């Protein structure tokens, strides 16, 4: 008849085929492979974006890896011996602009480690879900939680209140708690605990947060910069026309002087040449490519746009080059020259630290991770169940228990590997839309992720303006939940608006959730008191 | 019969009552007075908010009103004569932190002028609408266009690309163009010119812009400040723990030095004491009051909240005082002591300047004003027509022609008086919901606005944390239009998301509109080309 049909029949009637319930679900082997391929194409952008975002966190190292610098840049430290010439001992400021070369070497090694960790965590989560849960779902580091972990919990180059190791410990304990509450069937009560407008608008707030990240400089395509009067205006001037800032002391005449120890910022203030950055326009071209691919229902839109922008930036002597003519750029290019490489995690693997448990910021981050994972994973898993036709009248889809246990275990494993919480991706719908019904789709995505390794050099050379439009369009996709908010009801609109707007402005998911929940509670205090009095009988 | 019934019958059967079509519309005199009172209570927040926002623009004066300052602050300029002691000639930096006392005196006088101008423009617009158009609509300076005029077209303290006089000329010409296109009936075609997603999402973008303004320091309650790494984090530390930023030059070793001529910012960076500013918490209390009042359908929610916050801030020796122990604070308190005052516009009246007509920024601001006014006024006027039951099968409500002419004339008059474009308020619905059907409602609102004069001292002493929650909640109400966007369609979602997110981030309504329209045009180039080829017959 046909070799493909022969393979399908052979696998469907084999022990593995019965194990995966191929016949019972009306798809045998090639449908599962095609669904896995479609899901991997849809979610391949994570391989670049997660690594970039988590590398921006600074990794595991501290000032300890900052090298001493000579008094004048013209003399290398080894030659820094002469009259009036001394080595400068690195301090905390070594981590920020101007970034110490040793800390840049950190960030590059940690980016390689985080690429490998992303791939390994996605592979392990996909395998666990495919085997123990037997569902066509793909697991990978959470896009939404990625930025919260990197820029809020830890902060850029470890400028947050919680260290990277302590944040990994927080993710580990959050995964353990999620596993426990899923096991005891106590997860739905917490899901119900959050107010409706807050849970509905948290996704839109996170989408705005990601889009704002994609419009920054060290994070995306630019187009948003610093303004002395408004704090944000139109960026996307060339990097040669961007300048940094330092705190100063004003007075009653006009004198202003530097503040010793001030935390200088990156090159965020445009002095001229607005809307002239070639990198911004390359990112805009990538944005247009991804937007057309999404509109045309082309699988792999984001990966195609990222690939185009990165390929354009791989040329060595252009204004959009990913390998500038510097020592760091030379090292990056040398690493990129080897197309394939088997990189071994040496820093982020098993880098947990339980020193910050007593700190309140640790618990804030832990609770934010836990509730984001609860709400997101519950919604996504049940949506996938509905899409695949596994939901029955009672609302359960058989493997839900093991599905949530697989998600929690994947979170724990990713935390051990050194990455933000790993969740089930909505992109799995593509595979489900392609006919994937068993766990073989997850195994196929895991095999594709395994192939994603051996390409760390290519994945480690992706610039910010390539991450860029992927972030902006992920925010666009996240925004679709706003339609479920009754904006005519202030008791629901005000908390929802606060949740949406505080995440990008305060720039923290936890602060947005706290503000939304607090506004909801405050606005419903009157109603709750009235209802309590009525129950007591004081009022009719 | 009740005296009210005699008055109603007498007025309804009189020449004025027949002129206003009282009997034909089933409301005679007391319904119109009640509707006007309700509309004025709903829209009274403008009297404070518009004046504050337009005063933040810096007004009409330049460095010419900055007084020379002595070398040391301990010596007043009149005593600035001695060895090594000299007077500093004011420059552009005199307008910004530290603000020159002369420019502060400007801003205060201009705030009084702009309070009077707001009241006069609202009164004139309401009278014109009530007489010429005979509709129960209230006209007042546009809340949405207020912030765009102050912080984007002109900029804080005249830091924008267009001067205040040139911006007034832009508003004047925009009003003239709006009047012309309304008269020749081409307004509908221009309204149809804008893409649907951009048109729908512009209101939400402006709402986010207003909320962001309300979450700033010199504009609202704080809670959003500067961050070296993220550009925005959690503010609301006490003013004593806020410091300014100045541009610096980095190097390859770590040296950083001030940049001569750098535009120093306000006290936006919190060094410690986050979430501890008493002014932020007073603004939060005002927000809570306005939020319950909106939830409880209490008319005048915003004015009640503003009044509470201002009354708390009117005490002289507190940390939330609107009159700090300074020369400027002493002058503000002295002015506030006289409860009533007949202030005469002396700076902003007739301050038009047509010098910047050749500049492209002038035309950008003009087009943004024109299209915001077109879309907003059309939508609001037609919504009010549907609500009042003046709409026929064809969609015309009789006085629409003169309604739009009245709106354009009010815009022109407000520009002459020195205020941003004046539009018909959605708060007029309250008056329509109360039974107002004729122009007597507009005349009643105009009389209330006239009474609003003689209270400039009370209205000029309203702090930023009082403006604050009004801005945030206006943004909340503006957000309700997002539900009309089909977020499942990327070809429609992406332009809408860009429009929503660019207005607060780039901090400009014009930039948001430009980005949204450009994304819409780019994403439809393929479809438009395909349709053109099909029409030509190349494709089936
Ligand atoms: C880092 O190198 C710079 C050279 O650009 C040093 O700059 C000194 O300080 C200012 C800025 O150039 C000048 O007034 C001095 O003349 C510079 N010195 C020299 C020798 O050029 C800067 O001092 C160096 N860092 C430190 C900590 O000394
Ligand atoms: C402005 O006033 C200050 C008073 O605080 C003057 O004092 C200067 O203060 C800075 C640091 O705050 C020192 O570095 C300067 O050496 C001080 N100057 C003197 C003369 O003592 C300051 O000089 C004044 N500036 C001007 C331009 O008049
Ligand atoms: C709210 C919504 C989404 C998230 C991030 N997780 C997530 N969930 C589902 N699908 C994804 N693809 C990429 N990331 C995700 C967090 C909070
Ligand atoms: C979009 C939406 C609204 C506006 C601002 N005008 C406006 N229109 C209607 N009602 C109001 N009350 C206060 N301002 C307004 C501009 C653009």
């Amino acid at each position: 008849p046909k070799l493909l049909n022969r393979l399908n029949t052979y696998v469907g009637s084999s022990r593995v085929g019965k194990r995966f319930k191929l016949a019972e679900r009306n798809s045998t082997f090639t449908t599962e492979l095609r669904a896995g391929t479609a899901t991997f194409l849809t979610m391949a952008y994570i391989l670049a974006v997660n690594a970039s975002i988590l590398s921006d966190s600074g990794g595991t190292c501290s000032v300890s890896d900052c090298i001493p610098l000579c008094s004048n840049p013209a003399i290398e430290p080894s030659q820094c011996t002469g009259p009036g010439l001394r080595l400068i001992q690195p301090d905390v400021s070594c981590k920020f602009n101007p970034v110490n070369p040793g800390y840049a070497a950190c960030v590059e090694e940690i980016r390689k480690d985080l690429i490998v960790a992303t791939v390994a965590a996605s592979l392990i989560g996909c395998v666990i879900m495919g085997l123990m849960a037997n569902l066509p779902l793909a697991l990978a580091p959470g896009m939404g939680t990625n930025a919260y972990f990197a820029y809020t919990v830890v902060g850029f180059h470890g400028s947050g209140s919680i260290s990277y190791r302590t944040a990994l410990a927080a993710v580990f304990i959050e995964g353990l708690i999620f596993l426990f509450i899923s096991a005891i069937g106590f997860r739905a009560k917490l899901a119900k605990l959050v107010p409706k407008p807050v849970r509905i608008s948290s996704s839109a707030g996170i989408g705005l947060f990601l889009a704002f990240i994609g419009l920054q400089n060290n994070q995306g395509i630019g187009l948003v910069g610093y303004s002395p009067s408004t704090l944000v205006t139109l960026a996307a001037c060339p990097a040669s026309s961007r300048i940094s800032l330092a705190p100063v002391i004003t007075s009653a005449n006009g004198t202003v002087s530097l503040l010793a120890g001030g935390s200088v910022s990156g090159d965020i203030m445009c002095i001229h040449g607005r809307m002239e950055s070639p990198t911004f326009w390359l990112g805009i071209v990538g944005f247009v490519i991804i937007a057309y691919c999404l509109v045309k229902n082309v699988k792999g839109a984001m990966i195609y746009g990222i690939v185009f922008v990165t390929a354009v930036s791989w040329f060595r002597n252009t204004e959009v080059t990913a390998f500038p003519n510097t020592s760091a750029g030379d090292a990056a290019h040398d690493y990129f020259k080897k197309i394939v490489d088997v990189h071994v995690i040496k820093h982020t693997a098993g880098a947990l630290s339980f020193s910050g448990i007593n700190k309140g910021h640790f618990w804030e981050a832990l609770v934010t991770f836990l509730y984001v994972d609860i709400l997101d994973t519950t919604g996504t898993l049940y949506s996938m169940a509905r899409f695949a036709g596994f939901v029955d009248e009672k609302g359960d889809f058989a493997g839900q228990y093991f599905a949530f246990m697989s998600d929690a275990s994947a979170i724990v494993i990713g935390s051990l590997l050194g990455t933000s919480p790993v969740t089930v991706f909505i992109e799995s719908s593509t595979g489900i839309r392609e006919g994937g019904r068993t766990g073989l789709t997850a195994i196929t995505v895991a095999v594709y992720f395994l192939l994603a390794m051996f390409f760390t050099p290519l994945l480690a050379s992706i610039p910010a303006w390539a991450v860029g439009p992927p972030l902006i369009l992920v925010g666009v996709m996240m925004m679709k939940s706003v339609t479920e908010i009754d904006w005519e009801d202030m008791r629901e609109a005000i908390p929802a608006f606060v949740t949406m707007i505080l995440m990008p402005l305060t720039y923290s998911v936890a602060y947005g959730l706290i503000g939304g929940i607090g506004s909801y509670v405050v606005l419903h205090l009157w109603d709750w008191g009235e209802e309590g009095l009525v129950k007591l009988g004081f009022l009719k």
